[PDB]
């Protein structure tokens, strides 16, 4: 059961894998375009940065 804590986001997700995919696929479509742009945490209060969308599923599982 994962709540997706975005304060624009009204949906939740019934497990830990269901806001890591809501949230990839939803809060993050990627372009795959980018020739140097890492990407980087979209929450409201979070700072949290990544080298790729992998490496912030895996941050905001564990501080999400
Ligand atoms: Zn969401
Ligand atoms: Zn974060």
């Amino acid at each position: 059961d994962l709540k997706c804590k975005w304060k624009e986001c009204p949906e939740s997700a019934s497990s830990l894998f269901d806001l890591q995919r809501h949230l990839l696929k939803d809060h993050v479509s990627q372009d795959f375009k980018h020739p140097m742009e890492p990407l980087a945490c979209n929450w409201e209060d979070c700072d949290f940065l990544g080298d790729d969308t992998a490496s912030i599923v895996n941050h905001i599982n564990a501080q999400h």
